């Protein structure tokens, strides 16, 4: 009937959004989300100060999904705190806030300005664990004592509810540890699983060459090629996180695969590459699709089949 | 126009052979895989003493790929020795044995028993690091230290060539760190890029449950899911590793594959989840196709492109 739900003190009209970086890094990008039939939007992961990213071409894509270095562009965080704190029409969708700084002091100096607008308007807090590559060490989820120092300044500086964007894991261990680390944090209070899939390579046969520009075509892959591994982070947080939300992101193209992430335990469910390529049209698309599903199977509301996935034995 | 290698002091019709792990367990399997066309096989990755494996249903494919969690099923060490030694025909093509012990001990147990044979009679080792160690840790190349310990013990202990298998990585930290394990040790004369793509989940919608059976559905992917990220650490380690071949493995199901990993760097192709859909005859037709490829193209010999991909600007 209608796929309205309610989450982090926030009303949502349905459990879509854009993942951060498709379609939100301009004002008229936000202001596009925000005329959408999304449940939500978030921003695109900002900096302190503005950059132009990297060279172009750095994004691609492909029937079985996408690639990208895009290098973080972004307007900077003075203008996405702008947008969250004047622009923003609150009464449309709830609006999540990306922030990555390139350093926790960084990180630190933003959240400390976005916590009073926050508190004032509800702008949701997004921080994402990703970053370009430091020759010598490892991105800072993949390091989980990096990752305990960003999450302990963040909470601290912040002090209110904020969520994490995570990587891809690949380990039982990985998961495990990463889930403990999490677990320290009672302010983070969802986790959005997956990041791009890190450093794949498509070729061009015909051309034989790389096909984007930056990091001699090394970039993170989105779309179908993800799919298993996002479902699979999905609920291995979701098994280990019970006092937290998980947020699914990755292969998202149709209410079937939405379905599939609310059943391995998403709250929200965040499309990237299929709407890169299809345009925000999507969400009502998405939004048809799962009332279909769930009116074929006889569910009235997603709590009923939320984590429910069914082993064998 | 030809496809012929020479490589590690063998002779190879062509660069394609089976993955560990598919159509490789018994004899008949073993039979199979020399019958036909391929250039060359591997015998599933063993141990000391035979395996059931995990329970059924353990692997799973789609129109994207597979997943697995075997668990290890094998006829034992003995077994595959005794093929090796005694009833191969390395008049038809190469033999590589792949181990997969449980702890470095059983390893070097293993390779112990394996030189004599590898002396006179030239099975190649294939050693699999992308495999269990002690529960609750990584996978061992997950583990820096263990993959130095598993390296440094293998190499006294067996005291000739061998190679790799490696799982995929997602940070270029590891691949910096992993190669520069890797070159530690001149014995290491090839590289396997990649094992499947870990931890990955497929849930049936219809069904709303996991597809195997083991490890609460979760189980490493294959096939077309995994090409760009096999493609990456191909290139990623025959750029850093640039006195090893490099052999490559994950998502082909083409000669168009097949000259995409080439030109990543490849030397050998090992074929898995398609081999397992499709059965041997696909050794033919990757065979035609790639041929095919390189009449267009004008290309002869296979080291016209290998590792010849093209960055931009
Ligand atoms: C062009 C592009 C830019 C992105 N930029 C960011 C970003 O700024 N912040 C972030 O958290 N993820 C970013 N991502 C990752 C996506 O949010 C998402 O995690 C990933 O694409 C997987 O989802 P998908 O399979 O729906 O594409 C970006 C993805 C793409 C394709
Ligand atoms: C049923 C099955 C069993 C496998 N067992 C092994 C194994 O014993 N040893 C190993 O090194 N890799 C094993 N693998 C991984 C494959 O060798 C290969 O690395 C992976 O499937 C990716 O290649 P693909 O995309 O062609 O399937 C197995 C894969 C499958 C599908
Ligand atoms: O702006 C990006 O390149 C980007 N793309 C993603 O798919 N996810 C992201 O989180 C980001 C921003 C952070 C980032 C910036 C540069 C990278 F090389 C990287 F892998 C990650
Ligand atoms: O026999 C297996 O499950 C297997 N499957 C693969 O795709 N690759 C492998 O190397 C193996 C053997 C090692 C292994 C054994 C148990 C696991 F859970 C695992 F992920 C890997």
């Amino acid at each position: 009937m209608c796929l309205k739900l309610n989450l982090l003190d926030h009303v949502f009209a349905n459990p879509f959004m854009n993942a951060a970086g498709v379609l939100c890094s301009t004002e008229e990008d936000l202001r596009c989300m925000t005329a959408s039939s999304s449940g939500a939007l978030v921003s695109k992961s900002c900096t302190s100060a503005p950059r132009d990213g990297n060279p172009e071409p750095r994004y691609m894509a492909f029937p079985l999904g996408s690639i990208n270095s895009m290098g973080l562009p972004n307007l900077g965080f003075d203008f996405y705190l702008k947008y969250a704190s004047d622009l923003h029409d609150y009464s449309k969708k709830p609006l999540f806030l990306s922030i990555s700084g390139l350093s926790v002091e960084e990180n630190v100096a933003m959240v400390r300005r976005l916590a009073p607008v926050a508190q004032e308007k509800g702008v949701l807090l997004e921080l994402n664990l990703s970053c370009p590559n430091v020759p010598g060490k490892p991105q800072v989820a993949y390091d989980f004592e990096a990752m305990r120092t960003y999450l302990q300044q963040v909470s601290l500086a912040y002090g209110l509810p904020f969520g994490v964007k995570m990587p891809p894991y690949f380990d039982i261990a990985h998961f495990d540890t990463a889930a403990a680390v999490l677990n320290e944090f009672p302010l983070v209070k969802f986790v959005t699983c997956v990041n791009s899939v890190g450093n794949g390579l498509v070729i061009d046969a015909e051309s034989e060459s790389v096909v984007i520009k930056p990091k001699q075509g090394f970039g993170g892959l989105g779309g179908k090629y993800i799919l298993p591994t996002a479902l699979a982070n999905v609920n291995a947080f979701y098994r280990r996180c019970p006092d937290k939300l998980v947020f699914g992101c990755g292969g998202v193209y149709s209410g079937e695969d939405a379905f599939l992430h609310i059943l391995a335990g998403a709250s929200m469910v965040q499309v990237g590459t299929a709407l890169q390529e299809e345009g925000p049209g999507i969400f009502t698309r998405l939004e048809d699709e799962l009332l279909e599903i769930m009116a074929r199977k006889g569910y009235r509301t997603l709590e009923e089949f939320r984590g429910r996935v069914k082993t064998i034995e």
